[PDB]
């Protein structure tokens, strides 16, 4: 279903790219996305699906955009524009010059030095999650590794209880991915009502927990309000599910398609910091936005005020004039660009994280299970939206070609 052409938008610049079931899907989700980015499409471009958009399809632009928040505004960041309208996460529905202060206080809690105090556990999670796959010779990583992976990552930054995992993860995915029985609106306060209440009750015993930090911080000269705190807490908790979660499948998908590569991290694992950025390029998998805060010509396009403009993280490094051979995996690859933790004033405050959690995952994984393959006959399913991602991914090995610790 296509909405009325608005006005402004001249014909030679419509595209009606469906962000959410692409075209060429079946063949690769990031595939059908560099689509647009075929010779004849514009830099800039108008789909009349999903309530009509603007798509910025190449880095130069994207990153330009992302940049000018006076313009491109934070306020309504999603594709519908009801999902965005309704999504009051913070930082992230936040510009400049508000949004700086409450992303030093994030940056608290999932920044570089907090990293180096979860190397352990990430590491023994990573650890104690492939040692109980091994033996089997077969897992849906997606269900079975990277499901389970940054959530129980997040409760031990956070301090909350194991237990409530199976909860959490209900109210997560009820949000993140959903199956059209809630609005959006609906399932962001259902996880809020998890939330409510501990940061009340950290707010007055409080430890030493991410939310403990965040639930008493101070923000632009004052104190931060319970509902302030509440909004960050969300994002907290679900900034660093999807994305990682896809992205390892992403990835082990790659691997398990590529014994070569996988040879190559198997014989030079001083490799693999390289090879994490050459899959975070290649398999980027975000697609947030902005809307325009006034009427603004931007490369020679006429965007009108409220218009919605999506500006794919995942594209920037998947175009040509960015990164030669862009669809090639190259872990040797010299200048490795890309905007796949995003670019300007919201640059992800959890990649250093991420990174951590790539890389710890990959060695892991090769050291004791260096050989795996896609189960036979399985045609391995993507899905497209913001956080686009791999339906289920079953791997199989044969456990005697695999090493216990
Ligand atoms: N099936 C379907 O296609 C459903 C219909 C399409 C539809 O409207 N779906 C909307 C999906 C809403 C998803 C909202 C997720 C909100 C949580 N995520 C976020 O806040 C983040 C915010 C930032 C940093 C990370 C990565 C991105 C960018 C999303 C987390
Ligand atoms: C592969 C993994 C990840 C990817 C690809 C990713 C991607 C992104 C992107 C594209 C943005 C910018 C969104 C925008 O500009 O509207 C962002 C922001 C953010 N990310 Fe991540 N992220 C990942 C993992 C994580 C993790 C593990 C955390 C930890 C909680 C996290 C926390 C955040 C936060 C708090 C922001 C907002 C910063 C701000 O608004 O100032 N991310 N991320
Ligand atoms: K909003």
């Amino acid at each position: 279903n296509l909405a009325p052409l608005p006005p402004h938008v001249p014909e030679h610049l419509v595209f009606d790219f469906d962000m959410y079931n692409p075209s060429n899907l079946s063949a690769g989700v990031q595939e059908a996305w560099a689509v647009l980015q075929e010779s004849n499409v514009p830099d800039l471009v108008w789909t009349r699906c999903n309530g009509g958009h603007w798509i910025a399809t190449r880095g130069q632009l994207i990153r330009e955009a992302y940049e000018d928040y006076r313009h491109f505004s934070s306020e309504c960041p999603f594709i519908p524009r009801e999902a965005g309208e309704a999504y009051d996460f913070i930082p992230t529905s936040m510009d400049p010059p508000e949004q700086r202060q409450f992303r030093a206080l994030a940056n608290q809690v999932v920044g570089m030095p907090v990293v180096d105090k979860l190397e352990n556990r990430i590491q023994e999670l990573a650890c104690s999650l492939i040692e109980s796959l091994r033996p089997q010779g077969q897992c849906n990583f997606t269900e079975d590794y990277a499901e389970p992976f940054p959530i129980r990552i997040f409760m031990l930054l956070a301090g909350l209880p194991e237990e409530d995992i199976p909860h959490l993860k209900y109210l997560t995915d009820q949000m993140t991915r959903p199956d059209g029985s809630m609005t959006f609106a609906e399932a962001k306060e259902a996880l809020y009502d998890y939330l409510i209440p501990i940061i009340e009750q950290r707010r007055q015993k409080p430890g030493t927990d991410a939310i403990s930090i965040v639930a008493n911080g101070q923000v632009n000269g004052r104190p931060i309000t319970s509902d302030e705190a509440k909004r960050m807490c969300g994002l907290l908790l679900v900034g660093g599910l999807d994305t990682v979660v896809n992205f390892l499948s992403f990835s082990m998908e790659f691997l398990a398609k590529s014994p070569e590569h996988r040879q190559e991290l198997i014989e030079r694992p001083e490799r693999i910091p390289a090879a994490c950025e050459e899959l975070l390029r290649r398999f980027s998998l975000v697609a947030d936005g902005r809307i325009l805060t006034s009427d603004y010509e931007f490369h020679g396009v006429q965007l009108k005020k409220g218009d919605q403009i999506l500006l794919p993280q995942m594209l920037s490094g998947l175009d040509e004039r960015e990164n030669a051979a862009p669809m090639h995996v190259d872990f040797s690859r010299q200048k490795v660009s890309h905007t796949t933790f995003g670019h300007g004033s919201h640059l992800c405050l959890g990649q250093h994280l991420a990174r951590r959690e790539i890389i710890v995952t990959l060695k892991e994984w090769l050291t004791r299970i260096p050989d795996f393959s896609i189960a036979p006959g399985a045609q391995i399913q993507h899905k497209s939206g913001i956080v686009s991602g791999v339906q289920a991914l079953p791997l199989v090995w044969d456990p005697a070609t695999t090493k216990a610790v």
